[PDB]
């Protein structure tokens, strides 16, 4: 999930914007930038990944008791990614035949 | 902070507004409401309170080696303190070009 | 601790089975496969040895280089969570109207 520092080379954050030289699947490098200021947000002093506006993504809104807002709110959204494992860590070659160690 | 529900009757929600009937300082009482959803928001299945712009509102914003956003934001408080997030949480280098996942 | 790659030729993934032709201690060379399915797991994502079954929740998988897998996998299912949060804590009764503070 994310990982960009370790296929990308050159970044640098002017203002909120963030731009890096990244690596293409099939070769070559491409040049590209990204304004993180429609997804990180100031909470009590900490940067942090803003969450999702709450009448999109939850339902039943209601007061509880005299104080409280309730609701039954979605999780992150599912979505396929990229992602890799080096199966050198723990794969072998034992005489001419692969196993696990 | 806070606590309307101490001096205020029959609230309700509907969506992400809140209406109540409030008492005024001086006698008398006034019915009034509020959008819950500028100031509330979803983080991962749970509400909370949402955070500021933080290039309105955090001063010095740098990248710190590989992939730290770096800067200095102002507290609830008003009184600012140092922080960092890691970009590569979420940024992510999709052929070429970064995009939040 | 593994690194059968330097080792072993001709490398491929099909599914979650890697094939590989390596050479034995003592003589020529061995096609051999080990089924990947029950010790690799899917986490939130994320490729992960220490579980299992990630064929399931993942697709497109191949050979990278030399030694690793590479795949397309569904990040932790969306789901509908109850929560709740108290309105008392920034929302007051300001002289008969409700105000955020």
């Amino acid at each position: 999930l994310g990982k960009f520092s370790q296929t990308c080379y050159n970044s640098a954050i002017q203002g909120s914007v963030l731009t890096s030289t990244c690596e293409r699947t099939n070769g070559g490098y491409n040049t590209s930038s990204i304004d993180l200021n429609s997804v990180i947000e100031n909470v009590d002093g900490s940067l942090k990944w803003q969450g999702s506006n709450f009448i999109e993504t939850c339902r039943n809104t209601q007061l509880a008791g005299s104080s409280e807002l309730a609701a039954e709110c979605k999780t992150r959204a599912q979505q396929f990614v990229s992602t890799k494992i080096n199966l050198d860590d723990h794969i072998a070659n034992i005489d001419g035949t692969l196993k696990y160690e």
